[PDB]
């Protein structure tokens, strides 16, 4: 019964579509603005869903009505950045498709819960918000898990052990102000601090692994001509497994803050969990250096919001 | 300890990789002659792998040795079709492409079990055997399972009823020389007659659907701009599991045939069984008809096979 | 927000309730009559999900209020049998319990979709319609999905095939008349038949393979001296999995008879699909041999329904 | 082609061989001493596999030489513990038990990885290795993961979080001497401290929290009338995965120290990772409390291995 | 200890301060921009104090930031209008005052409870939070209940009865596009429609109720050549009580909407309970017709908001 729509049928969405088919998480509404495309997808799709004993149901379609009742709404829609550029160039082109978006799923599904993926993400999360008249806890934007599963992944690989249970919070805006917390990194419960005292790993080795998350969008980009598309979907599709099956994870997302971080008014990426009801900030005791550290983060995500409102006219 | 060797690292291939993850099936080589390519495919995978608790290894390389000790190996390297191009529009440029990687497997892992896919698909397997001096049974391509899955599919939809346990059996050629057989349609054990009698569906409707399932991968081209890759790959995967778990599963696939369906000395689809040892062939009893069109398959696949080893001095 | 009420929680429950959490199929109310027990298995099963990473909610209770708002039951209450004793041996005390619970699901959750599993099943399936005063098609038993698989599983290994795609149709109780239906079995599509016309197996082998699935409950019985749980777990799961998903596949299963098969106002072994509305009989085209053996099912079904209707007072 | 051997057919065998049967991690060979018991669990099974689609084989024995070329043994032979016994007063009877065991896997399958399990856990597990004449490392118990998803478990319901990203460390013996670290707890990496400091926890609901977790063993054989089943087969397949697929998860479990945590010469729940090798201790940076408590917990250990082996004879 | 801050020393602002110490809420900080007028009032109010037997501290400055760590703070700076204006006149003048004070209340108590008066109120109030980073719960303003005085005044004098129990529901901009809703009236109890059915009020005189019940604010400008102070401090002490004393008190204000009523991301009149933890909307099943209206009144908010904040670069 329940209706995941992906409103962009590129690579993500694809994906993320590929993967709720595997977790029987929903019917699928696969759009897209260029005829065909999402037609062939999905023909794609359930042909994938026969081999696999799927039997969900998949509509291609390019009538964004199709949309209606959706419980679940995926955002792709947009320009994706090259070689060169940074997400913030987006901003122009992408903010004026997120606010159309936005307007489509006011009028046709008021009560979904919304991730939005476009880039630069925090900034479109925001201009989901101010035209979709939707409740902020209604509305998020997937980044942190994919910083995050990218940090984890060059911590374990350097300490010679599972990412399966590296864990880790990295606040702030998806780009090169994120701030990863050393304090709130573990290894099956064992804080990475531990792994210092121990010599597996040193300061250096660490702010070298900080740097390569910063860029490895990017670095992906240079190496595969293409921007990420795995775990940008792996990620989504996380957060809608939480969202559907009420389970309360605690992840890092863009969120609708709220006298968190010293911070009010704002969609960006911090520490919250996922349930039924939507996506609910939390906040940690951060120190003072760390909070700082957000804070600038959160003045870009800030500046770079107004500009894109400004744009928009 | 497993080893899988993509051979290729497009989209069927990628997604392949990640369904081999996904199971846990083996490490993964993700060779592409394209430099950088495959590394970015495997930093994104790795990170997909992160976030799923998947701990496999990904390897992206360049390097064809790489691909030494494999156990499987997979191979998409070609061009793949447009709109308006048949398959056999590809014989010149992908047989030469599939003798070069018919002998590096030759030289760098000659016990592999090998599972070809470049178009036109039954035409290339015969071009891969020819050079890489591998025992027969070692080596299959996929299609019958893609091309069941579709077919499949629509009688489903037609009839009402789950795909899940919708069977069939499809010979012949990668090409619109498929013979399905409706003899050998069952939904979950009741054959596809019971259904005409029934009224449930007619011969015309059936044949409506065989249409269907022909021009499909020319359809899915036409809507999405590009070849199907998500059923594909769930085919493969299913090929790959057959082998690995020595499950003995009896599926249609490109195959040595060896007096089998008065055919000798060529690679063709046809009903076979995978297990441990490899693919091997089944014949079953056709009426004259269901042989006759089976046999007009198998002489196009003789005639483009010459062709291809022609065209390759 | 699904809620599935298993009423007994000894084996099979705990089970179904295990692959329930697995599948994330919904939060689970573990019910019994026996204090603490259900409380018990509910604390391992949060454990179980604790390590797995399922994190539906799981409730242990002896008030059978619990139950309310279920949207789906499975009832496994009742005594089983013990070597030696036919499954209709059970017929008094499981009667009497089966009403009660009838009584049960009447005044708590009218809503629900109800799957019966306690013995002689067919049985106590009519027990519970006379009862609870729920819809008929809202109410089935589990016993086809079960004999099914033992069938296949038979001829699977007679054949050396992959019981993986080897289906079947077997009408009639869960009992010693089960009919098997060899006209319906078939191995990815192929019929069974052309299997004896390779002298692959012959009827013999296949009498032989019908008799050891009759028995097969018992000689379990006999041999683990416990009766069978995980596969009759898997079944029931099966058949959730189809309702809740809308799957409408075609199964064998415990289904209200209403002039198919020339029967009527019975439930019994029938060749049903289950979907978001319920469980749903469909007929297919019988030769006189078959419906001769069916009807003689039917008979019995028949006999020791009104039997365990007497003993009721 | 792996083959998995269940030394012990009752409840914890069957279940670790339905979630290896679910995983596709191996063949089962399901052994025990009580004949027919095996076989027919053996064949409920199969019946499963033949629902789910899983195809790995399976053979229900009492022969103990079919356990050759085995590549994973779990042990759960021995009798298990009644309301108001210890696990300890099972010493006598498992040690004698578990000695036999030892016996056969060094003349049938000296090259296996042994995961232990009968109780009292540490102690059997160094009756094992000295028995077996295996290497330390190829010698494993499982209990930590057990009782860290029990406390992990009661956390997170404390906190209001998903069990699924909280995790923790604890030392020690498999009994009232386990050392719960609140330094080796965290929440999606943020550690219990944190929370805390947050006031969504105290220090008295900790302690409390640390008490359930030890009595847990006993609470369930309480309420359920029987050992917890479900918990121990998950934590035991997650072992049996990390040595499969050379994962190097860092788990606990009762493991050969050796100048670890100032012991040597003992196997006994602690910090170790498992990976294609076997099972290798870690040591971690203890604080003096923290040691002296783990310290404490080794001598029962120490002092109940001793008893073990003078009971031998 | 609680602490009240008046940003504003005007006639509400000291009668606030009069009311407050009547019923020992809170000691006092009286602050204004215009030097000595805060001191003076200070000191009457202390010697009302001693007279009265009420014993608080009153502090009148001109220094903001002895706002510091005040629990409540009452915002009634800014310009009042004159005879023949609108309090939309104000928008210019009063945004840049409000900007300021939030900008104040930003650095100096981020933890109070904010209660904004200035005109126009609900533009003011959505200004106050844009500039104030606090969270949304925790500002409001008070308009409703001052409407629903004058509303309930009349309706109990038309009906000779006490105003004591008459209560209804306001909803809207304080402003021309009130919305007084008829269904949501009662006199102790008892629907305004069954006074109607009486003949004890007609609908003609009910119309001319709600025209008054608009004008008002107006009309006590024209009579008294001031606009209304008694009134509205009464008001807002009322919601400092329920916020004070966690009363939960169910009053029409200016509200965070967030999904409510067809409205997100606005401050607006409506419907609000106020407890320890701020004003939280509460939506009410409205007609058709009543949700048109309501709408329109949120649409003239919406519109001028956007002229306040454009008016502020």
């Amino acid at each position: 019964m329940t209706k995941i729509a992906l409103i962009g049928s590129g690579q993500i969405g694809a994906i993320v579509g590929e993967l709720c088919l595997l977790e029987n998480l929903g019917d699928l509404i696969l759009y897209d603005v260029v005829p065909g495309i999402p037609q062939g997808k999905a023909l794609d799709l359930k042909h994938f869903s026969t081999i696999l004993g799927v039997n969900r149901n998949i509509l291609g379609t390019n009538q964004i009505e199709d949309i209606k009742d959706a419980d679940i709404i995926v955002i792709t829609a947009g320009v994706q950045r090259k070689e060169g550029m940074t997400r913030e160039d987006l901003i122009g082109v992408n903010g004026k498709i997120m606010k159309s978006v936005a307007e489509s799923v006011k009028l046709h599904c008021s009560k979904a819960f919304v991730i939005c993926v476009s880039n630069p993400l925090d900034i479109m999360v925001n201009v989901f918000h101010k035209f979709s008249n939707l409740p902020h806890e209604k509305i998020c934007g997937m980044a942190g898990i994919l910083d995050t599963s990218r940090y984890c992944s060059l911590i374990a690989d350097k300490l010679k052990v599972s990412a399966e249970d590296v864990n880790a919070v990295i606040l702030g805006g998806h780009g090169d102000l994120m701030v990863p917390l050393q304090r709130y990194t573990s290894v099956n419960g064992v804080p990475l601090s531990e792994f210092v005292k121990k010599n597996m790993i040193s300061q250096n080795e660490i702010q070298e692994i900080i740097q390569k998350t910063r860029n490895m969008g990017a670095e992906i980009i240079k190496l595969a001509k293409a921007s990420a598309a795995f775990a940008p979907a792996a990620a989504i599709t996380k957060m809608i497994k939480s969202y559907l099956y009420n389970e309360n994870n605690l992840f890092t997302c863009a969120v609708y803050l709220n006298g968190h971080y010293n911070c009010s008014n704002l969609f960006v990426g911090s520490t919250a969990k996922i349930n039924n009801k939507g996506a609910h900030p939390v906040e940690f005791p951060l120190t003072k250096e760390e909070q700082d550290l957000y804070t600038e983060s959160i003045a870009s995500v800030q500046s770079n919001t107004q500009k894109a409102f400004d744009l928009i006219k």
